[PDB]
């Protein structure tokens, strides 16, 4: 297992998942190509009553609401496609793992979702992948998308 990798502020390579490892950072990764995506994992621990809570988001400050109602934590994937745009909340990865993944590769920004132990993958488009750069805020490990079987195992089980 390659890593673990400090937070850092890179272009992450095309074809590699990223494993990301927090413990209580609420921002645990930012990547954007400035043009038609954004993506931001927050991070929400277990057994949160709904509330608003502050984030930094790409040097701007946001409030979104988040609620946990589970024994297990959750990333918030947050996504816009355009810089004027609101944040929306378009996907949850629900997990007693507390690990997360990302991946270029397709043209497409690779993300996991569901609740652990059958978390899933699914993509966001975008026309510039090769100028998506990542803000990642926790330790880190690579993985090849050859071993995703590897990587998703690790998403569900630890």
């Amino acid at each position: 297992l390659d890593g673990p990798y400090q937070p850092t502020n890179f272009k992450p390579p095309n074809d590699y998942w990223i494993l990301l490892n927090p413990t209580n950072q609420q921002v645990v990764l930012e990547g954007t190509n400035k043009t038609d995506i954004w993506v931001a994992l927050l991070l929400v621990e277990p057994n949160v009553t709904n509330q608003s809570r502050q984030y930094t988001l790409f040097g701007e400050t946001k409030q979104i609401t988040v609620e946990n109602n589970t024994n297990k934590w959750k990333f918030f994937e947050m996504f816009r496609s355009n810089v004027s745009a609101e944040f929306q909340h378009k996907r949850t990865l629900t997990s007693d793992t507390k690990l997360a993944g990302f991946m270029k590769f397709y043209n497409s920004v690779w993300t996991f979702h569901g609740e652990t132990p059958h978390a899933t993958t699914d993509y966001s488009s975008t026309s510039n992948l090769s100028e998506v750069e990542t803000v990642i805020h926790v330790e880190f490990y690579i993985i090849p998308r050859s071993q995703e079987s590897k990587c998703s195992e690790y998403i569900n089980t630890g």
